[PDB]
């Protein structure tokens, strides 16, 4: 099994495959055709030698190696490797006498095979000493974690400080540099954020480990929260780490990824759950309390979390959460209806909302079912295959209860060869047992969505499926907040898609799939996704200007509730309100950017980054809080105000970000709208303030105004730090100059009118500098040959189901005049031309090698253009992400090149396959996907970049809506 993780193997295994992929290209010329096949010495000496210094310095280095595990792994490499170079020269001696010996192909193509295949196990033991010593590293800070608990002294933490510092600088370096050579962009990703997390977390550590010292020390009253801070950052700190050491031993792509997220999720919902649970619980059940308020949607959220859990347990297991999620939420919508009309506490009331809520106490349970489930799965799942299952498939060459224990929990070398073999059976079963999970960011889901709403081929992506209940779940969630188009948005578009979907699904599992009765309501489906889209991309928008509008006066007011005098009166009376109201901000802020990441038009990068953020806002208020608690506890004390100080820049500089990140996934002109519509409806509260004698509200009015207009100050100053061109840059800037010029005139006209708030002449001074505000806001917005067809031929479909999907997706648009496109035509062609030669064998080997060079060359077809596309376009967010999205094609297209050449030395269906030639299979179709896809994006991005010269992107099909 080849692999590719490193540079250094790639750099090393290009070439040795290619010399490769010419010796059995001669090969077949000699097998197929009866050839005379020519002088191999020179070739195979080249190849021998190129190999003979991974074996000359391997047998130095377990010479001088104080590895047992590289003693034990490397010199096997050495046989395989030797064996079949050996081989190869043998075969080029034989066919210098006898040009068709048939026992000297038998030994051409068994060597190559074997070159290959004893190449890549060396340069993989290689690289797995040189992580193993990295992970030594990690292990190290590790353990030196550990005792950070011991330290009670300042001599003690000044000595573990000092200490700590070796380890966790050679750590910081060794990632640094293991990053850089390696060629999995998303490893490098991971590695990045969570070395960038560690050591951002570092002062964090050492300022926990102060307070609790200088708690210590003397008899301060703030010991248990200092603790519960250092512990928590003991935690988060070594969980990062252990990520770290995760990720480094991966050598492909990301395979039990999914488990780790889907339990972590899993958990999160009920640690969520709980809280919400008691609140929610305790002030329902009173005989009212007005439909809308925070405590009534305390509620009609909780249910959500159930939901999230549903998506994640299997199709069958869907029964108990969606069936009790759904009676559980009509139930409490009579609640709603009834409470709020002229009768309430008919038992109705009371009798149908108490089994109800006794019955949240119900699937509260049945969550934790699936959740603890799925765990023991994957704990079961890593603990057979890795703890015993290779543990002891090493030390196959004594004690028993090793294979007893992986053996129990399932349910010579060839015995572990069947141990590897029912391993991947294993790894089938678990595979299935979770279902199928559609994409973060929008346009994936209504993607998906509508790769299944138009051609529903009968049981098989529920992807589709899965992305319209992602949706309408959103959409929902975005609706929660709303009033009075409450009702519009959500009982009739959401209710109306889950309707329509219902139609579409009855109507094709039970009956018929292809007859124009479900592909005219198809149409009704597909274009309520759009309503839906654009409703929710504008509520979304609309809660955001809202939510985000004031980001830190919670926070700050409780730092100024801290720092109160000790003689102050009410001290926890106002401190501990001001941490209610500031976890209820912090959660708010949350939610309101969830719903941004999930609906916003932004890359899935963004998207895990404000996810991200989320998490770690939502990780910091209560120890945020806690600070407060150790500041407010000891007045005067420098270190806790030190403590407090840095975790409160730790929130503010997190939801900074986050206000950044949440900002890019909007449509900035809706934003200038929304935004413009506020500094509308402020006005009115200022006029209504005046008339009603409000000073504190009309300066409160006035400086949200203010607030607002010096936030379309900061998205304007982003849009020239965005675009290379002076065409923006005197456009936005000289109409964000202007409206920082009407700012200050209307806050001192404001402070004017509060001394005399029925002056006629003052509020009409105020209301015409706020109006000038609102018409500079508004100039600010005003400111921004013939073709081919897919040979889809009669009855390796997994395979050209995703040059379909490329096929599909790149004919939609220009024949040619751009050669984006008749690269990407011409690459899904040849996939469909790989997908009929992998299950080949008979003069396929040149066709399929020379197919993978074809579909290389296409590539850097594609490639290129597209660097030159990015360089002249506007908005470099665009550029920067096409890059990102084109620098995944030359390395999976290589990938490509030695894994066909592995498949071909196999391709002679002669025999050495019990799965081996199986995987080879799987990793083509693996790069097959990856690669298709990832040009696909390169395509939709490319016409995204040309809106921004270079191509044109006229559409094929002729316009009919
Ligand atoms: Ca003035």
């Amino acid at each position: 099994m080849p692999v590719f993780h490193t540079r250094t193997i790639e750099s090393i295994l290009e070439p040795v495959a290619q010399q490769i992929s010419h010796l059995v290209i001669m090969h077949e010329e000699g097998e197929v055709d009866g050839k005379a096949i020519p002088d191999l010495t020179a070739p195979v000496a080249a190849v021998q030698a190129a190999v003979s210094n991974l074996v000359r310095v391997g047998k130095e280095t377990v010479q001088t190696t104080e590895d047992q595990i590289l003693k034990r792994d490397m010199p096997p490499a050495f046989i395989k490797v030797e064996n079949a170079c050996t081989k190869l020269v043998q075969a080029a001696q034989m066919l210098q006498s006898d040009p068709y010996s048939v026992p000297a192909r038998d030994y051409l193509i068994d060597g190559s095979r074997g070159i290959l295949s004893g190449t890549s196990d060396l340069l993989l033991t290689f690289d797995e000493a040189e992580v193993r010593k990295i992970i030594r590293v990690c292990k190290g800070i590790l353990e030196y974690l550990t005792v950070a608990e011991v330290v009670e002294t300042m001599e003690d933490l000044v000595t573990y400080t000092k200490n700590l510092g070796p380890g966790m600088t050679k750590m910081a370096k060794m990632i640094d540099e293991r990053q850089q050579e390696l060629t999995h962009q998303e490893h490098r990703v991971m590695l990045v954020n969570s070395m960038n997390t560690v050591k951002e977390l570092l002062p964090v550590l050492i300022s926990a480990m102060k307070i609790f010292v200088t708690t210590k020390n003397s008899k301060n009253q703030g010991i248990e929260e200092a603790l519960k801070n250092r512990n928590f950052t003991v935690e988060k700190m070594s969980a990062e780490i252990n990520e770290i050491i995760r990720v480094l031993q991966l050598t492909s792509w990301d395979e039990d990824a999914w488990a780790s997220k889907d339990t972590e999720a899993m958990k999160r919902a009920l640690a969520s759950i709980d809280s919400k649970l008691n609140q929610a619980k305790g002030w329902l059940r009173d005989p009212s309390a007005s439909p809308g308020d925070a405590g009534e949607q305390a509620i009609r959220q909780i249910l959500d979390e159930a939901g999230k859990v549903g998506e994640l347990c299997a199709g069958k297991e869907r029964r108990e959460i969606l069936g009790t999620c759904k009676m559980l939420g009509q139930m409490t919508d009579q609640v709603a209806d009834l409470r709020a009309r002229g009768q309430g506490s008919s038992p109705v009331a009371m009798q149908k909302a108490q089994q109800v809520s006794q019955g949240l106490d119900v699937l509260t349970a049945k969550v934790e079912n699936a959740a603890r489930k799925l765990e023991a799965m994957t704990n079961s799942k890593q603990s057979i295959a890795k703890k015993i299952d290779a543990a002891q498939n090493w030390l196959a060459d004594p004690e028993g209860e090793e294979q007893i224990r992986g053996a129990l929990a399932e349910a010579a070398k060839q015995v572990a060869t069947a141990l590897q073999n029912l391993q991947t059976k294993t790894n089938r079963a678990v595979a299935n047992s979770r279902p199928a999970k559609a994409a973060v960011h929008l346009e994936g889901k209504i993607e998906q969505a509508q790769r299944w709403i138009d051609n529903p081929t009968v049981d098989d992506r529920g992807v589709g499926q899965a992305a319209i209940r992602g949706l309408v779940a959103e959409g929902h969630r975005l609706a929660n907040v709303m009033m009075g188009p409450y009702r519009q948005d959500l009982l009739a578009k959401c209710d109306r898609v889950d309707q329509l979907t219902a139609q579409l699904a009855d109507l094709a599992a039970r009956g018929e799939g292809e007859s124009p009765q479900a592909r005219a309501l198809a149409s009704q489906l597909q274009d309520s996704l759009k309503d839906l889209k654009a409703r929710m991309q504008e509520a979304m928008t609309q809660e955001v200007s809202d939510v985000f509008s004031d980001t830190t006066t919670p926070i700050k007011l409780l730092a100024v509730a801290a720092t109160a005098p000790p003689d102050a009166p009410n001290r926890e009376e106002v401190f501990d309100e001001r941490a209610a109201n500031f976890e209820n901000h912090s959660g708010k802020l949350g939610a309101t950017a969830e719903k941004a990441a999930a609906v916003g038009t932004a890359n899935k990068s963004t998207v895990e980054g404000i996810q991200a953020s989320v998490k770690t806002a939502r990780e910091l208020t209560p120890q945020v809080v806690s600070a407060a608690r150790i500041l407010l506890r000891n007045p005067g004390n420098q270190a806790a105000y030190e403590h407090f100080e840095t975790m409160k820049n730790q929130w503010i500089d997190n939801v900074e970000k986050m206000t950044g990140l949440v900002d890019e996934a909007i449509d900035t002109k809706s934003l200038l709208d929304a935004s413009e519509e506020a500094i509308k409806k402020d006005l009115d509260k200022c006029k209504v303030a005046m008339a009603n004698i409000q000073p504190q509200m009309l300066v409160a009015g006035a400086t949200s105004i203010a607030r607002r207009a010096n936030r379309i100050l900061l998205v304007a100053k982003r849009e020239v730090e965005n675009s290379e061109d002076p065409k923006f840059r005197e456009a936005v800037k000289a109409a964000s100059d202007e409206l920082s010029k009407t700012i200050s005139p209307m806050v001192m006209d404001a402070k004017a009118v509060a001394g005399n708030i029925s002056d006629p002449g003052l509020q009409k001074s105020f209301l015409d500098s706020g109006y000038r505000i609102l018409g500079a806001v508004a100039k600010v917005r005003e400111a921004f040959e013939k073709d081919e067809e897919f040979p889809e031929q009669k009855a390796n479909q997994p395979m050209m189901m995703a040059a379909r999907q490329l096929h599909d997706e790149a004919r939609k648009w220009s024949s040619k005049g751009n050669d984006i496109i008749a690269a990407a035509k011409r690459m899904a062609l040849l996939m469909a031309e790989m997908s009929r030669l992998v299950r080949g064998g008979s003069g396929t080997k040149r066709a399929l090698i020379q197919c993978a060079k074809d579909i290389a060359k296409a590539s850097d077809e594609v490639t290129r253009l597209a660097k030159e596309v990015a360089k002249q376009c506007t908005k470099a967010a665009i550029a920067t992400n096409l890059l990102q999205v084109c620098e995944r094609i030359p390395t999976i297209s290589t990938q490509l090149k030695i894994l066909s050449t592995v498949k071909a030395t196999m391709l002679g269906r002669t025999n050495i396959s019990d799965e081996e030639s199986e995987q080879a299979t799987e990793m083509l179709v693996h790069n097959a996907q990856n690669l298709m896809q990832s040009v696909k994006e390169t395509v939709r991005e490319a016409e995204a970049a040309s809106i921004k010269f270079t191509l044109r992107w006229v559409r094929k099909t002729p316009w009919y809506q």
